[PDB]
């Protein structure tokens, strides 16, 4: 929480590197299932295939929307796991995000990493009311 | 809210119909900026072209993921609105959500409509510390 977290979402290739590294990290952890690995697989694919539809220089606002797309996909992925596996996959991905950032840009962004954490918890929180009394 | 709600993503084209209706409803309201409108537009395109890549009947688990992807894109654009327009766009999308579903499947999908509302509120809430006493 030192200062401001700098989202690497400005260079699409650099950001895509994190997406690729996530799948590789998941593939070498084995905590995830065919569901998760294939959804994350098409996650990296979608980013790639949408870019090739646009060109070597797409509109930055689209990359903006890709930020939450990639993040939400991973969260949906993790939240699909059984209760016992959920914590394990979450822990794994939560670490994979950190590493992927360091391998992509060289520094760890917390903005994206944090967003995914809040996403995955929310997808796993079936509560429309504060059930705390 | 009334009982449970069966996700209308049992048919990808039926769901895609909502994606199209959302853009139309947003375009006809004009509450959203060109940025947010075009991102929602490419949201329809991304699902559209992704579907083609996966065939007339893509993997069921991928449709599961795509559910949250579409919702996240709408939530992001709403959460990227000005501080005074955020409430305006939010209300607009929430209204269009219901109508879109009713004109797409014939019923109001609570799961997706609720997901977007939770997403957008969280998406614009960057505060991981207790702001309350």
């Amino acid at each position: 929480g030192s200062g401001n977290s700098q989202p690497i979402w400005t260079n699409p290739n650099a950001a895509m590197t994190m997406t690729n590294n996530l799948v590789q990290c998941a593939s070498r952890s084995g905590v995830l299932t065919a569901d998760q690995m294939d959804d994350m697989g098409m996650m990296a694919d979608s980013v790639n295939s949408q870019m090739q539809k646009m060109g070597p220089n797409p509109p930055q606002h689209r990359l903006r929307a890709m930020n939450t797309a990639m993040a939400a996909e991973v969260a949906e992925v993790v939240a699909t796991s059984p209760p016992q596996s959920y914590s394990a996959v979450l822990n794994t991905i939560g670490a994979c995000l950190r590493e992927s950032m360091m391998q992509a840009t060289g520094s760890v962004d917390n903005a994206f990493t944090n967003e995914v954490m809040q996403l995955v918890k929310m997808l796993s929180a079936d509560s429309a009311n504060e059930v705390s009394t």
